[PDB]
C-alpha cells in the first residue's frame, strides 16, 4: 500500500505531483500535498519536524521517481543559472539520501555505485560553482545525522582538496565518497553524537572509539568497495600526532584520510559541539594543536571565510 521515502529527497521549488504521509502510532496521516514545494524556509520547517522517513502510495511512486529525476537533472545543470541555494538544497539532500541508502543496504552493489557516481557529480558541482559550498553550509544539520554530516564533511573535503592542489578526478571522487560514508561505524549506534568528545562518559567514549574500526570491518570484505573509501572509513579519526583511536601518525595513513580527518574535525566542532562556523578553525589551531596539519586547518579557515 505505502512505500517509504527519505525526507532529504524533498527539496527545491519543483511542485510534487504526489501526496506524502507521516506515520504516527501505526497510522498514515496526509501531510504533504500534491502541489507542495520545499524552497526557502520550508526546508527548515519540514526539517524541524525531525522526520527521517515519509510514505507515499505505491500508485504514486512513479510520480515520485519522476520528481526525483527532474530535481537532480535540473540541480546539477550549470547552464540554467538557477538560484544556487535551490540547487544546493536539492544536491545536499540527494547526496544525503545516497549515503543513507548505502548505510541501509551496504551489500547492494548498485546503491554503492549510484552513490559513487553521484559523488563525482558532487565534486564538479562544488568546484565549478563558486558559491555552492557556502550554499551547502547553510543547510543546518539540526537532526545531527551521520548522513548529513557525511555530506558536510565531503563538501569541506572537496574544497580542501582543491586548495591542496589535488586534481586527479579519480582521487577527488573517492575522497568525496569516503567522506560521505566516513561515519558508517555510527550507523544504528546508541551513542548520542551531539556532545563534545571531552564531555563523553567513559562508556560513550569507548563506543565512539570503535566506530572507525567497526565501520571499516563491516565493508572491507565487500568487493565493490573502493580501498580509498575503506581507508577513509577506518582512518578518519586518526590525528597526525598519533592521538586518534588507532594511534596512527600521518606516515601510516592514506593521505586522503588525513584530509578527511581535518574536514571532519571541523564539522564535529560545528555540528556536534556547538562551535560557531567562524570560530571552529581557531578552536582547532589552539585547543587541537598538532592533531591535523596546520596547513589543512588554515585552508579550512579560508574556505569558511570564502578566501
Ligand atoms: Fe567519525
Ligand atoms: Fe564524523
Amino acid at each position: 500500500d505505502y512505500v517509504s521515502i527519505r525526507v532529504s529527497t524533498l527539496r527545491g521549488d519543483q511542485k510534487i505531483d504526489f501526496n506524502a504521509y507521516v506515520k504516527i502510532n501505526d497510522k498514515m496521516i496526509l501531510y504533504l500535498r500534491r502541489g507542495d514545494s520545499f524552497e526557502g524556509e520550508r526546508l527548515k520547517r519540514l526539517k524541524d519536524k525531525k522526520l527521517r522517513k515519509m510514505y507515499i502510495l505505491t500508485d504514486e511512486e512513479n510520480s515520485y521517481r519522476t520528481y526525483l529525476q527532474k530535481n537532480i537533472e535540473t540541480a546539477y545543470d550549470d547552464t540554467t543559472g538557477k538560484d544556487i541555494q535551490t540547487r544546493a538544497d536539492i544536491i545536499q539532500g540527494s547526496q544525503q539520501n545516497n549515503a543513507e541508502e548505502v548505510f541501509e543496504n551496504p551489500e547492494n552493489v548498485e546503491s554503492y555505485n549510484y552513490c559513487k557516481d553521484a559523488a563525482g557529480k558532487y565534486v564538479n558541482f562544488i568546484m565549478s560553482n563558486a558559491q555552492a559550498l557556502s550554499a551547502v553550509m547553510n543547510i543546518e544539520n539540526t537532526d545531527k545525522t551521520i548522513s548529513h554530516h557525511g555530506v558536510t564533511v565531503s563538501t569541506l573535503s572537496i574544497a580542501l582538496a582543491q586548495k591542496l592542489g589535488i586534481t586527479d578526478p579519480k582521487k577527488t571522487q573517492l575522497l568525496t565518497l569516503g567522506a560521505l560514508l566516513h561515519d558508517y561505524g555510527h550507523h544504528h549506534s546508541p551513542l548520542n553524537l551531539n556532545q563534545p568528545l571531552d564531555s563523553m562518559s567513559p562508556e560513550d567514549l569507548a563506543l565512539w572509539k570503535k566506530h572507525p574500526i567497526e565501520g571499516a570491518q563491516k565493508v572491507q570484505d565487500k568487493k565493490h568497495f573502493d580501498q580509498t573509501v575503506i581507508n577513509i572509513i577506518g582512518q578518519h579519526e586518526e590525528t597526525i600526532n598519533g592521538t586518534g583511536p588507532k594511534g596512527l601518525r600521518e606516515k601510516d595513513m592514506d593521505p586522503l584520510a588525513v584530509l578527511v580527518s581535518s574536514a571532519n574535525a571541523m564539522d564535529r566542532l560545528i555540528t556536534f559541539e556547538g562551535v560557531p562556523k567562524a570560530e571552529a578553525a581557531k578552536k582547532l589551531m589552539i585547543d587541537h594543536v598538532g592533531k591535523h596539519p596546520l596547513q589543512h586547518i588554515q585552508h579550512l579557515n579560508d574556505i569558511l571565510k570564502g578566501l
